């Protein structure tokens, strides 16, 4: 048990990993998932809202009381509110007016204050919306899609953590959903200059495969595919992409819930189902790795668990 | 190398991460010129909750005594963290899990319970708790399932005297805790931290927390209440009677407004019980003054609450 921490951000990382015993086949090689909801406020996103608003206050352009803006309501939005009422400053996010009032109440249970926009525009309203706060108001946008703050944590936490982890145990694959890709980038840049032969995969949502050439589309693996190539991912990092359908990642969510006890989300499913593919392909005695970026309670509205 | 915090190699499966859970120092909703307040935050056991620490003991020493192995059904009759925990952790070590409850539980808990693969036996809502438990018996009478009681087995206040209690003891070695308070669902964590604690600091104050609308450990009546995972409206086996000097009763919006308070001032967002908790800890912390330490225990996250009123 750690000591005493003066602030809660001082949790954020550190996270376990945890063998996968049932899920896969025995002839596969072994499976490791990083839990990176194990992090205070619930998701991976916890380390880049720490790191956006650290590195914006190294170089002066926030202080504490400050106003930040940020066009999402996903994880990403759920840590900045997390971090910023940890650390003093005041959250302002911008979504369209169809998003859910349960998600509404955790920001606004941060005390972060909502700028709600037409929900016909969706995500573009919201962005724009941000625009004119950033540009003719003064907030600052940590912009998570473009930061390298966001990569960069990565690189230096997340990363090195696996690194001690699997001290004199050689990783064969690492493989991440790509939301922004800073997973990946960071993580993998990491394991391959440590681990030379690693296979780094990017995963993403067959019905918005992106990466792998194709057009961008309504899917469901929430926190994957943004529908464009963020500029915090580093496209030359991964050997190779899997392509996860809705049905799939969601019943391997099921199926890990209920044969390993790790409830998460359905980015894990598919974060999951890649990995076995990878797993079965590279045999016995190998060493497969994945991180799940959130818990499968935050998505108890979903058709996840219904 | 050198940038990260340091993180545990890999375990086997999931329940090995139970326990070891971090201690915070409270910043702004606590006066500088009152005793510093620490939390405990047991909502960062992988199930979510404290309740994560007695399902795996109870299921654990049923596996010790041979009461239990794995592919054996588990009956118990609840709806809250218990079920919650027990669900994960029989998902995690092969057992089946039945839980009976009032139909009238929220169906987002039914989806939880069911996402770990445990089976929901519902009763009649009129018949209210009395009607789960009665259904559980049964159950347990007919299939010789096993029933891990959790207001009643002793390996629940013996988890806390073997873990969470010496946690603590290890996390403030060089310091004196003044008084440790804590909210009494089963009494449990009151009863087998404060006996761990007790031995160590002779002066420590222990402290239960309950309801002021169902004070049944003061000698009220019990009664409806809010503080959800507190007050059970009886008083527990698993409780020691014995063990608290003191006990602080706290009403239902004082707890509900302490939790916005700590959610927005410190960035700690956890459930109505751990505002109880805290509320009657910085009460606490301002009668005894600076330079004292108290200690109190979050058994759960506000994220598992966000369809109450805690957080609308």
């Amino acid at each position: 048990a750690q000591k005493p921490v003066d602030n809660i951000t001082q949790i954020i990382g550190g996270t376990p990993v945890v063998k996968l015993r049932n899920v896969v086949d025995d002839n596969a090689a072994d499976v490791y998932v990083k839990l990176e909801y194990q992090n205070p406020g619930g998701s991976v996103k916890d380390r880049i809202a720490l790191a956006m608003i650290e590195k914006a206050e190294r170089e002066g352009k926030i202080k504490p009381g400050d106003t930040i803006v940020e066009p999402t309501s996903g994880n990403t939005g759920i840590g900045l509110a997390f971090v910023c009422a940890a650390k003093g400053y005041k959250a302002v996010f911008t979504m369209p007016e169809t998003m859910s009032q349960e998600r509404r109440n955790l920001l606004k249970a941060y005390g972060a204050e909502l700028v709600l926009t037409p929900g016909s525009e969706a995500m573009k309203g919201a962005i724009k919306k941000a625009k004119e706060l950033k540009e003719e108001h003064g907030y600052f946008e940590p912009q998570q899609f473009e930061n390298p703050a966001n990569p960069e944590v990565h690189e230096l936490t997340t990363g090195p953590e696996l690194l001690q982890q699997f001290e004199g145990k050689t990783i064969d694959a690492f493989l991440a959903g790509v939301g922004t890709g800073g997973t990946l980038s960071g993580v993998g840049k990491v394991l391959k200059k440590e681990y030379p032969n690693i296979e780094i995969v990017a995963i993403e949502p067959e019905a918005s495969p992106v990466l792998s050439g194709g057009e961008p589309g309504p899917h469901k693996l929430q926190g994957l595919g943004a529908g464009f190539i963020p500029g915090t991912l580093n496209t030359e990092i991964y050997d190779s992409i899997i392509k996860v359908g809705n049905d799939t990642a969601m019943e391997m969510s099921r199926r890990v819930a209920k044969e390993e006890g790790i409830l998460a989300g359905i980015s894990s499913g598919a974060a999951i189902y890649a990995a076995i593919q990878k797993a079965k392909e590279l045999g016995k005695g190998k060493t497969v790795v994945t991180v799940l970026p959130s818990n499968g309670e935050r998505y108890l509205s979903t058709p996840l668990y219904s």
